[PDB]
């Protein structure tokens, strides 16, 4: 599908957005992708940190639909007013379709000073839509009333400015090596899945495997970092650390609090170990694993003129969230239309000479679906 591959742009921390339009004649905006959540929302108001936002009065085929929408992400806010119009994406398939909008009227810490970005395309499901289910969010109207089929693929590279491809309807061997291996959508809401086994430089975390997805694990586009849920984390970093006692580093940075810096021609890569995740397989007792390098959870935050980097694993308390950290390493397919979410190698993701980001199956699990949590 040439015409979509490298249709997504970024820069470093402010997300991937696509280019869309949106009413007749067309507004072109550039809009977040993000699987986090599921509601197109696109600022309609002249807030200074953006560029472009949405005239409804320019649109002859606008229609309010009389109702406003609150929408509160874990990181921002954003309160708007619901309608409708005619929404097409340029490098994306060649169709166009009424979908719903919320018109942003009033945001706090939403929109990002200095990003190139006006609206936010949530690409997961109903059962978390704002304000209720009733809300159809913009994929599911494109596949209903299209010929577009329920999937669509992410790849996320980021060699200042990063890049992509979202594949709508289909998928592009282009985009990646060896095979996909696919795990299931455990529940159709956010695109929530099960990690079984975690393992850091190829050993076990021996930990009771219903913690790894407290209270979710799910895959989020929309967020930088890989966040481990609290007590996971506490004992992720704790052997991370431990593999990587070599050199001392402070325990504020490894919470996040402050930059950790080396030379510019060798960091200590070969120094941090690879980390390893095993998902749920599509069959009884089998599973597979992705492994992300430091090329990952090490990623730079451009005092400073030398090759540096942050610590991009951090807490949280509403699950796992497999980010951009995960995502940058894989050609990630959502199919949809399967209840099913499919890793493979990405072909851009930024690996180094000795090591690798893999997929690799199958494995033998027991009691995979005891791993989840009600
Ligand atoms: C995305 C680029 C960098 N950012 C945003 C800058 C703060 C992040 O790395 C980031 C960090 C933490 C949390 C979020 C976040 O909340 N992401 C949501 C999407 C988003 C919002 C604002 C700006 C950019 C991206 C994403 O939807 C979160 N998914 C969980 C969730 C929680 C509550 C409600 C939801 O759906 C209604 C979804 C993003």
């Amino acid at each position: 599908f040439v015409e979509m591959v490298d249709n997504l742009r970024g820069k470093s921390g402010q997300g991937y957005y696509v280019e869309m339009t949106v009413g007749s004649p067309p507004q072109t905006l550039n809009i977040l992708v993000d699987t986090g959540s599921s509601n197109f929302a696109v600022g309609a108001a002249p807030h200074p940190f953006l560029h472009r936002y949405y005239q409804r009065q320019l649109s002859s085929t606008y229609r309010d639909l009389r109702k406003g929408v609150y929408v509160p992400y874990t990181q921002g806010k954003w309160e708007g007013e619901l309608g409708t119009d005619l929404v097409s994406i340029p490098h994306g398939p060649n169709v166009t379709v009424r979908a719903n909008i919320a018109a942003i009227t009033e945001s706090d810490k939403f929109f990002i000073n200095g990003s190139n970005w006006e609206g936010i395309l949530g690409l997961a499901y109903a059962e978390i839509a704002r304000p209720d289910d009733s809300l159809e969010p913009f994929f599911d109207s494109l596949v209903k009333q299209t010929h577009v089929p329920n999937l669509f693929s992410l790849q996320l590279c980021g060699a200042a400015s990063v890049g992509g491809s979202m594949i709508i309807g289909g998928i592009d061997h282009s985009l990646y090596t060896g095979s996909l291996w696919y795990t299931p959508i455990r529940r159709e809401w956010y695109y929530e899945v099960i990690i079984v086994r975690v393992e850091i430089n190829g050993q076990d975390l021996k930990m009771d495997c219903k913690e790894y997805n407290y209270d979710k694990s799910i895959v989020d586009s929309g967020t930088t970092n890989l966040r481990l849920p609290k007590k996971v984390f506490e004992a992720a970093v704790k052997s991370i650390k431990a593999a990587s006692s070599t050199e001392k580093f402070p325990d504020g940075f490894w919470l996040g609090e402050q930059l950790v810096c080396w030379q510019a021609g060798t960091t200590p890569w070969n120094i941090f170990p690879v980390i390893s995740l095993y998902l749920m397989g599509e069959v009884t007792n089998q599973s597979f694993r992705i492994t992300i390098l430091p090329q990952q959870y090490l990623r730079p935050v451009e005092t400073s003129q030398d090759d540096c980097y942050k610590f991009a694993i951090s807490q949280s308390s509403t699950g796992t969230v497999m980010g951009a950290v995960i995502m940058e390493g894989f050609y990630v397919v959502f199919d949809r239309a399967r209840k099913r979410i499919g890793f493979a190698v990405s072909a851009c993701h930024v690996h180094d000479e000795f090591r690798t980001a893999a997929v690799e199956g199958p494995f033998v699990t027991l009691d995979m679906e005891d791993c989840g949590y009600n």
